C-alpha cells in the first residue's frame, strides 16, 4: 500500500492508546447518533417482538497525538473496531442480542473524529396489534449508553429519523420515524442519564 | 507515527480477512442506519427531483480476531473505507448516481466495531409541488440493502431523522423528519427484504 | 497483527493523499447523515439552552488507489478520524462547543467509503418554557457543513431521526424527532447551502 | 512433512508481519471478488429473506520477503485463515451473521499472492413475491469492504456470475446472476467506496 | 537522466513501503494545510451553491529509511501523488465531487518531508443572498481528515489565508479569508477531530 | 470531486503564501466588518456579565496569483480558516474567551475576496441592572484589531446591526443594535487604531 | 502484420521499462511543448470560464535499449499512450478536467525519441468582458510540469503558436496566440519550475 | 519527422546491441522462411544454371530493451539492415554470387520482431534439359543458415510456395513450387542443421 | 452452453494472444470503416457543437491459431470488446469523450475476423449557422488511428454513408452523407496517415 499511510496506522495503533479516555481535561465525550431505518423486516403477534434493519451512525472525537510531523498524507484511514474504543450504545428493551449485518470498520481522522456505522437487526419489544388498521401502531425503543451517565458521555442527534433508506417495497409503510433526546433518571444514580428514543409509527401498506 | 498502532492496523490488514462474512454461526448482520440530514439543496419542477445533502450513519460488527496478545494500545483506528466490507445500502429510486462529499475513512474499534459515515448529494425522484403552500409537500425514498434480505442484513434505526444539523438558513424549512424501518417484499425472491423509509416533509420557508 | 491488513493502512496512509479533495472529475461529495438522539440530559430554564447526547452517523466516499493487487483481504480498517479528512458538519447555532463522547475512529473500506460516528454532546439554544405542558416544546438546530456550498457538499438523509437508541428513563420524553433536509442561501454567497434540520418535539414524562 | 516447507511457513509466519498492510509505495490493495453461487435454499414470504448458499472467490497480494534463498520448494503452501490478514467484505443487507460452510485455509504463493474461498449462507432481504410467475423475481445484495474506501481497497471482478456450480435441482431455477461493479458515496465520508452489487434473478422451477 | 537521482526513487519506491504509517514510536502524524484562494468563479442563488478555485498546500513527514549512503545527490525528487500515501483532508459540505486542476504530483525531501499541492474546484454549499450589499455574505467550509481522529492526524495552519495569488479581476472581491483551526467531536466516536474552518466573506465588486 | 476545483484550491494552499500580507504596494487592509445578532443568551447581575450568540461577518481581499490560465471552472471554494490568514478582530472587553459556535471554514474567490463567518458565544462586561425597567439597560462593546492600527488594518461597516435573525422568543428583546465604527489612541502609540462599537440595548420582554 | 515490427515493440514493452527515468547520467528530460490552437469554443461570462480546443505537442527522449541487432526495420511504431511513461504536463488554471479528443497513441523512435500529441478540451479562467469591442480580451493559462521542477523537466518551445489549424469560421477571431516560456518559483521549495504560459488575445469577429 | 520515432530508433541502435545474440535463457532463434517466387528468368542449356527472380520472406523476433516508458508511440520502424543483425540463410548451391533487387530495409517491431524481405536475382544448378517437355524439369536448391546448427537456428515455414505474385507472361510456366523443411547432417559436424529446400517444377509455356 | 463452443472461447481466449500484433509477416492491419448514421440529435448555436448518434462498423482480421482440430463447431462467437484489441479510431474534433450508447460485444469468425459496432453519441465542433436555409450547412468530422500511420492501420470503406437507419422524424433532415477517404500529413511524422471524412449536410426539416 502506501508506506505514507501505513506509518500513520501503526503510529496511532501501536504508540498512540490503550482503552483509556484520552482526555483530560473539561470534556465529556459527545457522541452523535443517527438512525437510518433501513426495514421493519418482521412482526411477531404471540411474541409481541418487532425486528429492524437499522444502521447507526455514530461520530466522536478522540484525542490523538500527532508525533512524526503531518505531512499531506492519507487524511483518513479505515481500521477494525476492535482496534479502537467504541461507545457503549445499546437498545434498552431488546429481546435478543442483536446481529451484525456489516463488517466492524470505522474511518478516523486526523482531527481524532471517527465514524462508525454498524448495521444492525435487533428484536425489541412492540405490540404489533392494529397494524392493519389505518390508525397504524407504535412502537418505542430507546438507545443510550448502558453505563455512562450524562456528565461522561452525552448524546446528541443532528435529525429525526432517516427514511430515505428505507426499502421500497417492505412489508410495512412507514407513518412515521423519530428520534428524539431525552435525559432521565435511574434509581440506582443520582445522575442523569441521556438516551435517544427512537419511536417508529409504521402499519403494513 | 505509534508503531503500538502500526502494528495493529496490518494484522487486522493483511493478515485478520478478504471480503467474505467472518461470521459462520447463527448470526445475520444487523446495520444500523441513521440519517442526519444536511440540507434539501434543490428542487427541479419539470424533472421532478429533489436533492438532499445527507451523511449516512452506518453501524456493524465485523468478526476480527485478536491475535498478538493485545495490551493497552490504539483502541479505535481509522482507515479507508476500501480496505473493508461495507453494506450495499442504497437508495432506491435515485435519479442519479450519488455523489460523495466526505473522505471514504471508517473507525473501527477492537470489539470489530466499525463506523462509517459517508456524506452524500442524493438526486431522488419526488415531486416538488405545492412547495409553497402551507401545506408544503411530501416525499419519501427507501434505502436498504439492495441484494441482502432480512435473513443477511437486518437494518436498525435508533431513532426518527437528525434535524439538528440542518443548515440555518436552507431554501426549504423542515417540516417532518422520519425514518421509520419497514420490510417488503419483491416478486423475485420469497425472502423479506427491510429498508428504511425516509420520509421528508418540507416546504419554502 | 494481521501483516496483510498491515500493509494496507500504511499503503493508504503512507502512499495513497494528504487533506485535498482525490475527485478530479465531475462529483460534489455526499455526506450522508443521520441522528441517533440518545438523551436530552438537560433544560436550562434561565440561559434557554438545552442539551442532547446524540450520536452522528456520517458517510462519505472518498476516492482511494489501489496499488498492490488486492487479494482477498483485510477489508475494513479502523484508524483513528485525524489520520483521514472529515467533514466540517456543525450545528449553527450551540451555545458551547461540543465535546466528544467517543473515541475518534473511522472504519473504511476498499471502495473508498468511510463511516464515522462521533457521540457529543451539544448545548444549542431553545427555550424549555412549558415543557412540562401536555403540548410539550418544541426545538431546532440546522447542522450542515460551514464552508461548503452544495455545489461542494451535498448532505443527504435516511429517514426521519433514531429513536430506538433513545434511553428509556431519560427525564424527558419524546414526542418526535425529525430530520428535515433543507438548501438555504445567506447573504455571503449565491451559492445555496445545505443543512439537516433537526426538529425535537419533547416534554418531561 | 516436507522440511523445506516447514521452513516456508514458519519464516513467513513467524518472521515476514502481524495485521498491518505491508506496502509503503504507491499502491491499494485491490481484491478480485467472485461469487460462485452454489444454491438458493429458501424464501421466507412473511420475513422477505432469502438465503443463498455461494462461496466468495477472494485474491489479493500481500507483501512477503524473502529470505533464506528461495530454492526450488514448496511453491504455496495453505495456512488458516486466521493467520493472515483478510479483507473485511462484508453483504451490506445481511439479516443475519452468514455462517461459514468450508474451513478457514487460504492457499499463499512466493509472490505473495494469497486465495482464500470462503463457502457461506447468508440471508439477506429480498422480497419473495411472484417467485412463482415466469416473470421471477429480483434480488440484489452489495457486497464489499465496510470500512475501506476505494482508495484503501478497490474491488475487481473477473466476470458476472459463476452459475456452472449451481445445483442443478434447486427449488428455484436461476434466470441470471450477475455481480456488476460499482462505486458509490456516504453520508459519513467524501470518499468514495466500492462495492459488488450481486443481482440475482430467480423463480422456482 | 541523472542516474544517481535514479536510484533515489527507485529505492525509495521499489523497496522503502506499502501503505501503512511507517512510524512505530510516540508519534502523530502533522499535517500543515494551507489554503490559497484562488478566485471565487461562481454563485448559484436558486442551488445554493459557491464555487471555489483553490490550491491546498499540505505538508508532512514520513519516515523514509536511508539505504545506500547518500552522497551528494538530487535533494528532492518528483513523483506522481499515486506512488505514496496522502491525507484524506476533505471538505465536509462539498456538493460534488471535487475536481482536479493540476497534476498529481508531489516533492519528496530526504529528510521524508513532502509537498503536495493540489489545485481544485469545489462546489460547496452557502447562500449567495445579499452578495451585491455592502455587508457582502460569508460562507464557511471545513476541511480535515475524514476517518482520522486528533490522535493520528493533528492539522496545523501557518497563517489564516492566501489572498495574493487571488485573481485581480474576479467577480467576486475578497473582505476576508480565514483558516481558523478547531477540533470538534462527533456522535460516533469518543475522539477529537480537528478541521479547518475556512470563512470566507466575500461580495461582488 | 471536481479536477479542476481540485487544481484550483492545490494551486493556491500549496504554491500562492504563507502567512504574510502579500500586498506590496500602497494598501492597507480593509476588512469590512458587521455584526449579526442572533440571541442575547443571558446576563448575570452578580458578575455584571452578559452573553452574546453573534455571528460575524467578516470580508477582506487577498492577493492571489493566477497561474494556470483561469478557465471557466470553480468560482469560490471553501476551505479551512486555518488554510489562510485571518484578522485579528477581538472584543476589547471580553470576560472570558469567546467560544466557537460554527466550522472555521471561509469562501475564497478568484478576485482574492474572502468571507469568514464565524459563530460564537461571547461573555462581556455588562451592567445588566433595570433590564426588567421600561428603559432598558444599554451595553457595549469595542472590536477591533488587536495589534494593526488603522494604517495596516482598516475597518468598515455596511450597515448599523442585523436584528433580522434575532430569535423570535429570545429572554430579552432588542431595543436598538448599533454598530458605529469609531477610531482611538492608546497610549504605547501614536498610531491611530480603528475599532467598531457594537452597542445593544435590550430589555426583558 | 510484419513479424520483424511485431519483435520491436514486444522487445521495448515486454523486455527494454517500467515507470523509471531510463537516464543515469547528467541529463534532465527536455520536453519540447508546441499549441496548436484549433478553436475557441465558448465563452461564459457569468462563470469567467473559456474552453479552448487544442492541441498539444509533446516531445522527448527515452533511452531504450537495441537488444537483438537493428536490421533494415520498422522504424517507428506506435502504441497506446499508456504502454510508456508521459510528462505531467498540465494546465495551471483548468476549471475542469480536461477531456480528450483524441486515441491516446504515440509514435515512437529507434532513437528513443517519442512524440504524442493529444487533443484536449479544456475550461480555464478567464473574463470575457469586452470581447466584442476592437480591443478584445486577452487571457493566459500557464502549462508546466505539477511535480517536476526546471531541474527534472526542462521545457522547450519551437515558435509562439500555431493558427494555421485554427478553424476559418470560428466564433472569435485571433488577435494573437503566444507561448512563451517562464520559469518561476513557489513558496513550497527553492527549486525553479518551468512553465509555457499561453497567452490568447481573441475577439469575435 | 516525429520525435517520438526518432527517440525510438537512437535508443535501439544507440543503446539497446551490437552483432551479439541478445537472448541468454533457453532460446535457439526460430527464422521463418518463406519464398514468393517472381519470375523464372533465364535458362542456360550450356551451363546448366537457372535463374530465379524471388523475394525471401524472413521473420526472427529479438530481445530488445524497453527504456524510455513506452507511451502510445511509432510502433514499427523501418532502418537499414546494416544497422541490424540479419541471418546467414544461404542458397547452397549458387552458381554466383546473388544479386540484391531491393532497398536493404527492414521493419521492427517492439515485440522486437523483425521482418526482413530481399529481393534477388539467383543464379543456381540446375539442368533445363527436357523444358519443352510436357514433363517439364524439376529443380531444387536449398537455403539454410551456413553456419548455424539447429539447435542455434530454427528454420520454419508457413506454406509451401507463393505463386501469387508469380509473372503471368513469364517464359516458364510453373508446374508447382515447394518449399519442404529438412534436417540434415554433414561430416564436419555431429548437430543436425536445418534447410529448406525449395523444388520448382516448372516448363516452358 | 454448448460444451463445443466453450471449448472455443477459452482456447482462443486463455491460450491463442495478448495485446500484440501477431501478424509476423507482411502485412498492415487493414480495417473496414462505415457510418450508420442513426440521428442528428442536436444542435448548439452558442458552442458551436453539434451532436450525432452513429454506430460504427469497424472490421479486421485478427490471426489466431487453430489448435484442438476444428469440427463442426460454434463458427462465431461473441465476447467482451474488452477481451481482445480494438483499433484506435478516434474522431479528430470531438468536443467531449463520446459516449457508449451500446454493449460492448464483438462477433469474432474462425477465419480472425471481426467486427465490432459500437453505438455512440458524438459531440463534433460545427457551425449550426443557416439551419433553417434551403442550402442548408455542412459539417465534416474526420475518423482515423490516432496513432496508427497509414504503414500499421488501412482504412478502408465500401460505400458513402448509410442513410437507411436514419430516424424518421428526426429534428434535422439529411441532405447527404459521405464518408470519403483521404491519407494526410502531420508535422510530428513523415508517414502518411489515413483517416474518413464524413461530411454531412443537413437541415431542419
Amino acid at each position: 500500500s502506501r508506506r505514507s499511510r501505513s506509518e500513520i496506522l501503526q503510529d496511532v495503533l501501536s504508540r498512540c492508546s490503550p482503552l483509556n479516555i484520552p482526555i483530560e481535561d473539561d470534556q465529556p465525550v459527545k457522541v452523535s447518533f443517527e438512525y437510518s431505518l433501513q426495514k421493519i423486516f418482521r412482526a411477531d403477534v404471540e411474541n409481541d417482538e418487532v425486528d429492524i434493519g437499522l444502521w447507526t451512525t455514530l461520530v466522536w472525537k478522540d484525542r490523538c497525538l500527532n508525533w512524526f510531523n503531518e505531512f499531506t498524507s492519507f487524511k483518513e484511514l479505515t481500521v477494525p473496531i476492535a482496534e479502537i474504543w467504541t461507545p457503549d450504545i445499546f437498545i434498552f428493551d431488546s429481546v435478543g442480542a442483536p446481529e451484525i449485518f456489516s463488517d466492524k470498520l470505522a474511518r478516523v481522522s486526523q482531527d481524532g473524529t471517527v465514524t462508525y456505522v454498524p448495521q444492525l437487526k435487533v428484536r425489541l419489544s412492540c405490540p404489533l396489534a392494529d397494524l392493519k388498521l389505518e390508525t397504524g401502531v407504535t412502537c418505542s425503543l430507546k438507545s443510550g449508553s448502558w453505563t455512562h451517565s450524562t456528565q461522561e458521555l452525552t448524546l446528541e442527534v443532528n435529525a429525526k429519523v432517516d427514511l430515505g433508506d428505507y426499502a421500497s417495497d417492505t412489508r410495512f409503510q412507514l407513518l412515521n420515524a423519530t428520534q428524539q433526546v431525552n435525559r432521565k433518571q435511574y434509581p440506582c444514580c443520582p445522575e442523569t442519564y441521556e438516551d435517544t428514543t427512537l419511536s417508529f409509527t409504521f402499519r403494513k401498506p
